[PDB]
């Protein structure tokens, strides 16, 4: 045959095979596992009585470590009802800061009352129907910007990254909700750097195996310059999907022996089709200072025939270095060893924001997960949240699926500690902090 083997990076970092493989033995080291966590200790969040409460993300201050908000902290966090998974909408909770108690978490109800999407004049919230998982900063004039997703189960699963500035007042006692403005899209793929919707529609959407993306938008600031990273899919022109794609070494690893032995493997394997569709990417785009689009720019790191899904993506500057994370599922996997019970969070790091990244620990696995699904502390959406000082920072994560027990909802989980140092990190023995607590 005349189809032949290349190298083409495009100018990205890329999660390979080789390093991928290397995670179900690494994965044995107590150092890259969540810790156990003690069921007995476990409550709902009082004040969202009866709703899951899933995905979750904190206020941030423009280096990411945690706003305090005139005495709050303030978390965003995906809810609703457990009998419904379509009803998904984004609420706001707060507590004092100094409080770390479960039961200390307010909840300020949702950030937008139905109309807010229409009354917004802007042509794609009109189609939203669920509000998924993002970012929120706070401005240096005082203000809460928050970044999501819109969901369109209208549009074939359209996503939409999307802003907003949430008005919040004060009171001593409690934090309220007055409303929002400035609400509008910002990006929804532009087709040759990331994936669009209308090429998931087109190519045959749900019936083809394809996992359209463009999500988790993670505000973070350089030198001024504004930013949103967040979870994507390549485009046509960065490595795109299908059979040719197969054929690309820098999507394997270093040596071109394993190159060949794996991709004969891939080839002839039942799991070829998903690792052609397989075309995961952490995007990047600059934002102006009225967080519309400035710039489209390339991936910071794509994980072509691996997963078509990398989530939650975050990015920080600590200590002199650039850490990148990313929470993916076993399930949507295409390597060997990896199990549909492994979860992960996945880590990389660079000398500048823009790339080029190296794998943490030498594969980029850094944090593993594998209870089964229906265990009550089963964790999700692993984030990392940056401290004012120190080398660890803060896991947080949500605890037990959506709909799965009338009476343990999803909530906070335990928080817990990751050291990280240099290239290499370690969770910390005995670092169980209370549910959703984030800071130390
Ligand atoms: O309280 C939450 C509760 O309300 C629902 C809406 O029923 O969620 C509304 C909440 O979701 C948010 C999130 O941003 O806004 C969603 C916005 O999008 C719309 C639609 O434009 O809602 C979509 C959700 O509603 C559902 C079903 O309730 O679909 C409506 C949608 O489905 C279609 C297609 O089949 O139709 C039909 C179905 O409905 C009946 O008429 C029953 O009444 C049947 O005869 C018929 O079989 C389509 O015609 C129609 O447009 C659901 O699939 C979607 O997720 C907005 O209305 C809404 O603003 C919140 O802002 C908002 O509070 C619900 O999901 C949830 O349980
Ligand atoms: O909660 C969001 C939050 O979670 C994070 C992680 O923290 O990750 C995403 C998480 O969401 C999941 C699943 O819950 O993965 C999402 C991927 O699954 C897809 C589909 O593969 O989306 C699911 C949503 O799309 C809907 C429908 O709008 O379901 C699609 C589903 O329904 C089917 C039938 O079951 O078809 C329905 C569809 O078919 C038609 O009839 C044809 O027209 C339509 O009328 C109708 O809409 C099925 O064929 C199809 O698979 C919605 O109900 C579902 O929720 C992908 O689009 C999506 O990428 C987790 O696995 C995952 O961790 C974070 O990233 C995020 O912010
Ligand atoms: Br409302
Ligand atoms: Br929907
Ligand atoms: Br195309
Ligand atoms: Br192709
Ligand atoms: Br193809
Ligand atoms: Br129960
Ligand atoms: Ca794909």
């Amino acid at each position: 045959t005349n189809q032949k083997p290349y190298k083409e990076t495009y100018g990205i970092s890329h999660i390979t095979r080789h390093d991928m493989l290397q995670i179900p033995e690494q994965q044995k080291n107590e150092k890259y596992q969540v810790p156990e966590f003690d069921s007995s200790t476990i409550k709902n969040i009082s004040s969202a009585k009866g709703l899951d409460v899933w995905a979750s993300w904190p206020l941030q201050n423009a280096d990411g470590t945690v706003a305090n908000y005139h005495g709050y902290h303030i978390v965003f966090a995906l809810a609703g009802d457990p009998k419904n998974a379509d009803d998904t909408s984004i609420y706001m909770f707060y507590q004092k800061v100094g409080e770390t108690s479960i039961d200390s978490w307010k909840n300020a109800g949702r950030v937008f009352k139905d109309s807010d999407k229409f009354d917004a004049n802007d042509s794609i919230l009109k189609d939203q129907t669920q509000e998924w998982s993002g970012s929120a900063t706070f401005t240096s004039d005082g203000k809460i910007r928050l970044f999501y997703t819109d969901f369109s189960g209208k549009h074939y699963g359209k996503q939409t990254l999307t802003t907003a500035q949430v008005n919040v007042s004060a009171s001593d006692s409690s934090l309220n909700i007055n409303g929002v403005e400035d609400y509008k899209s910002i990006f929804d793929g532009d087709g040759k750097t990331y994936q669009n919707v209308q090429q998931f529609i087109d190519e045959g959407n749900y019936s083809s195996g394809d996992n359209h993306t463009l999500r988790d938008p993670h505000y973070v600031e350089d030198k001024g310059h504004k930013y949103l990273v967040f979870e994507a899919n390549t485009g046509t022109e960065d490595g795109y999907q299908g059979e040719e794609s197969l054929f690309n070494k820098a999507y394997y690893g270093k040596s071109t022996s394993f190159f060949r032995q794996e991709s004969q493997k891939l080839l002839q394997s039942d799991k070829k089709r998903t690792a052609e569709l397989a075309n995961g990417a952490l995007g990047m785009i600059e934002l102006n200072d009225d967080y519309t689009l400035k710039k489209v720019m390339k991936p910071l790191i794509a994980s072509n025939t691996v997963t078509d899904e990398i989530a939650r993506a975050n990015v920080f500057k600590m200590n002199g270095k650039w850490y990148l994370f990313t929470d993916s599922r076993g399930s949507k996997m295409t390597i060997d060893g990896i199990t549909s019970n492994d979860i992960y969070m996945l880590g990389y790091v660079s000398n500048s924001l823009t790339g080029p990244y190296k794998p943490l620990n030498k594969t980029g696995l850094v944090l593993k997960m594998d209870l089964d699904p229906n265990d009550v502390t089963f964790t999700y959406s692993h984030f990392a949240v940056p401290q004012a000082k120190g080398n660890n920072v803060v896991i947080t994560s949500y605890m037990t699926n959506r709909g799965f027990y009338a009476d343990k909802q999803s909530t906070f989980a335990p928080s817990f500690l990751l050291n990280i140092k240099g290239k290499k990190t370690s969770v910390v023995k005995d670092s169980i902090l209370e549910q959703g607590q984030l800071t130390v």
